[PDB]
């Protein structure tokens, strides 16, 4: 049970330019689509670009260079004191030399760690997390930053066709948790455990095996060393079809609730924002992080028809309407991301000082 | 230090339709230079695609397929005995949903565990294996898939231009090295150590950070458990230029023989059969799997015009001419990568039984 600190984090999403816009976005369930990032242009000068060096680059690139600055800003370290250092880079993103994206990072900030991009469609951000935390875990990097990155070239209900693609980007920076608390920084959560796996062998693409979402979850929670009635909020998968659905939801009964009465939350950033593709898991991870900083859980849209053969009056799974302060259970929540690709992902974090967060520099922006 | 044993291999290489006839390529310093595989075809319906599937599909991935079907031969397991297993799958490789070179095999062999695609250049089949060790070290898998592939669209020496782009495939079966002692597998070596860093910030894109490739080294050796000495042969990055080839040598020598007068054999596939691109890395490796095993140094076929900046008669470093037996030292090998972008890599391996090979199945092949 290896305990990995989220020392730091920024992010931008449709109709959420920063954190607190997106933690207000959510916890007023809102929605931005009823799924584009209003982007003002960019500052290359002050990452020692060009603006023609600029103008050839990914888009995506640029607004990840301002995100990792932004989560630095947020963790209290100035960019001159994790220069050097033996820092990996993890981006879920879908490049357009295919590892720019992380490699970019690397070059501009000089860290020194294992430099990776991976695309696995909508689990990317959460499949470079695992990669940070084994990388965290056995002593390669001092620090990793996680990020996920899109910019584009109904669930649990009858109605679900499928989501908008939406744009987003999210960005971590993740110590170990000792390291953490003897240098006096921020811990807005700690991540306890993660896992990956892969469908295998599936009739075809949309076609979800329903023994690979329980054993991916039932691994996370294992190397978390938590009890599954511990974990109180779980952002699903939410395909937004509904025999996927069905499958997640039955999963995740037989795995959290098996012959279990206590509560379990279930919610979706996707009613709110749309489905940002590889950002998809890095938005799910910083609303539940943003959750358990905060104590509350915020209202879930839809579910508002329920899926045919699923008695949501036999099980303890439910859906928030409202903003409610923490239930009287622990402050552990979950994330899962179960990619048509065959890669699912499930992670489990935990809630719980004194470095400040830097203001943000202004940039001065244009196109 | 956490052992992981190679318990099966197969690759194709210029003038090396196979590992046996890439042995006696390189054991009797042949060049098949002075770059592409002799593919006749392929044989979609063994595994279960139409032609129509394979006409449209990357010829990487259907390589990727005969191959590792030929290391699950090699490992003397029938494809059943492995199918719906936590096997991981790590494939280092440039993509034409991309990570489609590893999803195919985890879907065709029905593969379970964590199925990613990395794209480092020349480093992508160690960072792989690099994945690979992390999750077979952290009990995600009991077992992975490690390959590098390309298929296209002088060194250490005063004549060095870089070399010809060749196509090359490696594919290794890795378990955990008790695990493997228990079920009687085949150990071809073992992997000691494998670290990945980055350079960080250069002043360009062929400029090397010499302080990040000794790290990067230093590093391997630690997780390794091994005394420096004990290192007896490296498998060079050679990059083939002056000043990247010179900081290569001495990096060598002040992290391998740093107040030693040990001798310290170098060499390079790359004079053999050129530059691999993503593959070089498993190119590298299965030569000095195959070194390891068969307990000999093989010629070194470049060299013969010594830099202008590095006396070769005052460091024990060395280039073996002939194929010799292994000299009176201790069976341990070394294998580094340092791409210009950013990512360097080396590995650590080691020398040292009843589960037969199978025959490969007789493919019928086609264009």
């Amino acid at each position: 049970p290896y305990d990995i600190a989220v020392v730091g984090m920024s992010g931008r999403f449709p109709g959420a330019p920063d954190l607190d816009a997106y933690w207000r976005l959510l916890s007023e369930g809102r929605s931005a689509i009823a799924g584009l990032l209003d982007l003002e242009g960019f500052d290359p000068g002050h990452f020692h670009l060009s603006d023609a060096d600029a103008a050839a680059m990914d888009p995506q690139a640029l607004l990840l260079l301002e995100e990792t600055l932004f989560a630095f800003c947020d963790a209290g370290y100035a960019p001159d004191e994790l220069k050097g250092r033996g820092i990996g880079v993890y981006v879920g993103g879908r490049s357009r030399g295919q590892n720019y994206l992380a490699a970019n990072l690397s070059h501009h900030f000089d860290l020194r760690g294992p430099s990776t991009v991976v695309d696995t469609a909508c689990s990317s951000a959460l499949v470079a997390l695992h990669h940070a935390a084994q990388a965290l875990r056995s002593g390669d990097v001092e620090a990793a930053v996680v990020a996920g990155v899109t910019l584009l070239p109904h669930v649990f209900d009858r109605r679900a066709r499928g989501f908008t693609p939406a744009e987003g980007v999210g960005v971590l920076l993740l110590k170990p948790l000792a390291a953490a608390e003897a240098a006096g920084d921020r811990v807005h959560a700690v991540l306890k455990g993660i896992a990956v796996n892969n469908d295998g062998r599936t009739a075809g693409p949309a076609t979800p095996n329903p023994a690979a979402q329980r054993g991916v979850m039932a691994r996370a929670l294992a190397k978390a060393g938590v009890a599954a009635d511990d974990v109180t909020y779980i952002e699903t998968n939410a395909a937004g079809s509904q025999i996927p659905d069905l499958i997640e939801l039955k999963a995740i009964a037989a795995v959290y609730r098996d012959g279990s009465d206590t509560p379990c939350s279930l919610g979706s950033v996707k009613p709110n924002i749309g489905h940002p593709q590889c950002a998809e898991g890095i938005a799910g991870v910083i609303k539940t992080v943003l959750m358990l900083r905060n104590r509350a859980i915020v209202p879930f849209l839809s579910g508002r028809q329920p899926l045919e053969h699923f008695d949501f009056a036999a099980t303890p799974l439910r859906f928030e309407r409202a903003l409610t302060p923490w239930p009287d259970a622990p402050l552990l929540a979950a994330v899962s991301s179960f990619a048509d690709g065959g890669t699912n992902a499930h992670a489990v974090l935990a809630g719980r000082g004194r470095r400040a967060p830097l203001d943000r520099p202004r940039l001065a922006r244009r196109g």
